[PDB]
């Protein structure tokens, strides 16, 4: 088969794609496209062929190979903050990529895995007692910058364990990431004007600068430690590794700052969205807290518990479909190949919407928010949140974790009500990168009344 698309119009076909994609933004662009043309579709961002596919084949089928194992995005911005050859959510050079990734995956499972469900909800308690910190005097609760402090100082701990100023941190975050969105596919042209760019350069030396005097301290502790055999963890490790051979400095420094940013970025939004739905269906809250009750009662939370937790489960993952923060998915072929019917050459972009994929594909009722979508176990080839395979979420077994740990210990304590009608519905998104609310809009607060 020949590729569906708009037409390559002499040179004209390109400039609008990219530009539609500026205009529009990645993921509404792409729900655009490929609502206009098929589910496997073709457009140009810069020069280069970009596929835009929602079908769950075409998805599995490109997650599952090692020849896919790489993203894309201009160099420039890439360079720009700090992701261009160096981290490795960006990181599209493979071999390096490969020696980097294996980090992050032993500090995200096996015992830190089960450090981490304890160390979330003791986080989250420590922040629920200094609600004053975020709730306002009409007792107006600030979630996105709860969460978002909670999420970090939760991975600080974890993986770094160095004190710091978070709500300064999580600013400096926030605009670390409005920088990779902006940056990650602007064409070359704009890199040239720069008082169009300087501002997001700021940003990243700003949080850049904050994290060099982290690990400058915790460079001087691994110094002067006795026992480092006993007090591992994933900074260390790093740290370890260039002090062999085996990494640079400026590597160690852009993994060390990509796994803070990692859930302050993407659960905190997820949570967030998940709060608005535990407020506006109470149906299904009810559930949670019979199951809470029953499973866990008022014992601290343990790993034990999580597996038991099967509605909030499900919950989570009805959630993460329904209204999803990571909709899509940026990935490049390494080699040539046939993909479902199509050819797809060595060097094609690829964006996986897998947003649009889980209205499309498995579910009984796509389109609206039920447990009823998770009542038959769902097959991982039809829903993939996280993605899998040699590349997908490196954080998607703890992400579970944490996010049952938070909801526990937040419904356990407080009712969550929404403002006026408000919903996910209503709440204005934008729809770039992520997908997540629009903060420049308000009526974003929520409100904690206590339980007995
Ligand atoms: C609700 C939470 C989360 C969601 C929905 C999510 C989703 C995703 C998705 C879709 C990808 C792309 C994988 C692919 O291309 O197949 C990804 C990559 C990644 N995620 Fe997450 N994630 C979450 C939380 C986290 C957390 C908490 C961490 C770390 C602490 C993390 C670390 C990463 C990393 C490092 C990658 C890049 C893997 C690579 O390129 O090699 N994620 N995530
Ligand atoms: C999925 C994705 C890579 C992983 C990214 C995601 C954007 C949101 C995000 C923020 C983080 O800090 C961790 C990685 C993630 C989860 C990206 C959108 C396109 C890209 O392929």
């Amino acid at each position: 088969s020949s590729i569906p698309g708009p037409g390559y119009c002499m040179g004209i076909g390109p400039l609008i794609s990219h530009g539609r994609f500026l205009w529009m933004g990645i993921g509404s662009a792409c729900n655009y496209y490929n609502r206009v043309y098929g589910e496997f579709m073709r457009v140009w961002i810069s020069g280069e062929e970009t596929l835009i596919i929602s079908k769950s084949s075409s998805m599995f089928h490109i997650m599952k190979h090692n020849h896919y194992s790489s993203r894309f995005g201009s160099k420039l911005g890439l360079q720009c903050i700090g992701m261009h050859e160096k981290g490795i959510i960006f990181n599209n050079n493979p071999e390096l990529w490969k020696t980097t990734r294996p980090f992050f995956m032993k500090a995200l499972s096996g015992p830190g895995l089960v450090r981490m469900v304890t160390v979330c909800a003791e986080s989250l308690k420590t922040h629920l007692d200094r609600l004053e910190e975020v709730t306002n005097e009409s007792g107006y609760v600030d979630v996105l910058t709860l969460l978002r402090r909670v999420m970090l100082d939760t991975s600080n701990t974890l993986f770094l364990r160095i004190p710091l100023d978070e709500s300064a941190i999580v600013v400096k975050i926030q605009g670390y990431f409005d920088a990779w969105q902006a940056l990650l596919i602007k064409p070359d042209i704009f890199f040239k004007i720069s008082w169009l760019y300087k501002k997001y350069e700021k940003s990243v030396k700003d949080l850049k600068d904050a994290i060099e005097v982290l690990i400058a301290e915790k460079r001087r502790r691994i110094s002067t430690e006795e026992k480092l055999e006993e007090c591992m963890d994933f900074a260390t490790e790093l740290i370890l590794a260039e002090k062999r051979g085996d990494l640079t400095r400026e590597n160690v420094n852009q993994c060390i700052l990509e796994m803070l940013i990692a859930a302050p970025d993407t659960m905190s939004v997820s949570l967030f969205f998940m709060l608005f739905l535990i407020a506006k269906h109470p149906n299904v809250e009810e559930a949670i807290i019979k199951e809470i009750q029953t499973v866990i009662g008022e014992r601290d939370i343990k790993i034990d518990d999580i597996q038991k937790l099967k509605v909030m489960e499900n919950f989570i993952y009805e959630s993460m479909r329904y209204q999803p923060v990571v909709d899509l998915v940026m990935r490049k072929a390494l080699e040539d190949d046939v993909i479902d019917g199509y050819p797809v050459k060595k060097g094609t972009n690829i964006i996986l919407n897998i947003g649009r994929m889980h209205r499309l594909e498995f579910f009984p009722k796509p389109n609206e928010f039920t447990l009823e979508n998770f009542a038959k176990n769902v097959p991982y080839r039809y829903f993939q949140p996280f993605g899998f395979g040699p590349r997908g979420c490196a954080g998607k077994y703890i992400a579970m974790v944490m996010m049952k740990a938070i909801l526990v210990t937040l419904l356990r304590r407080f009712h969550v009500k929404t403002l006026q009608g408000q919903c996910v519905e209503s709440i204005q998104k934008i729809h770039d990168l992520s997908l997540h609310p629009d903060e420049t809009k308000n009526m974003l607060e929520m409100i904690f009344t206590p339980r007995n």
